[PDB]
């Protein structure tokens, strides 16, 4: 299966603040259901509970350590292992946040979607580093910028840099 990354932040890679977006732009997150359609989106709490509600359409899984916790509309998984479980028959799927659920799925990822935005917030919760050496670009778009979207911000797409043997 493809594990990827589904990810937008900011020029320092803030990816949220108190728990919600710094920015709000409606296209960038049109974007989102495009791209995730009929994929399982897997988020911690956290994330999922600053999104408020189920995102229709996917199998959303939740991932969080406490065994007892249940919701309505989704899974509940408790470990990668679980997820993975639980994906077994997938094609793709996207890791949806949390910078902790992001560090979880590190070792796995396949494919990066990041959504730069040429801004810089105030945030509390950051993107993880990555060598992008070891990354290549396949897509790139520049989002609509307008009155619902104040901010510039660009879609970027990445895949494994594949590696000539000595
Ligand atoms: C309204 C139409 C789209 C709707 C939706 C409906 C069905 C299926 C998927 C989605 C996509 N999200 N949708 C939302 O309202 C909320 C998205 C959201 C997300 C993220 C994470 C995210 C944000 N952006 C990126 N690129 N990576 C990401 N990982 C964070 C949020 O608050 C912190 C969100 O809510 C403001
Ligand atoms: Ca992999």
């Amino acid at each position: 299966m493809i594990v990827s990354f589904m990810v937008a932040m900011d020029e320092n890679r803030v990816i949220g603040k108190d728990n919600n977006l710094p920015w709000r732009l409606p296209s960038e997150l049109q974007y989102v259901k495009k791209t995730t359609m009929g994929h399982p989106l897997i988020m911690g709490r956290k994330n999922y509970e600053a999104i408020g509600r189920p995102l229709p359409g996917r199998r959303n899984i939740i991932v969080t350590r406490n065994e007892g916790y249940h919701v309505e509309g989704c899974e509940v998984a408790h470990s990668v292992e679980e997820v993975f479980e639980l994906c077994k028959n997938e094609e793709e799927i996207f890791i949806f946040g949390g910078a902790q659920i992001y560090d979880l799925f590190l070792p796995y990822v396949d494919k990066l979607y990041i959504t730069k935005i040429h801004h810089a917030f105030e945030g509390d919760t950051f993107f993880p580093e990555m060598d992008m050496t070891n990354w290549k670009e396949v897509f790139v778009e520049k989002g609509l910028t307008d009155e619902k979207n104040p901010y510039t911000y660009y879609y970027h797409v990445y895949e494994k840099q594949q590696l000539v043997p000595r």
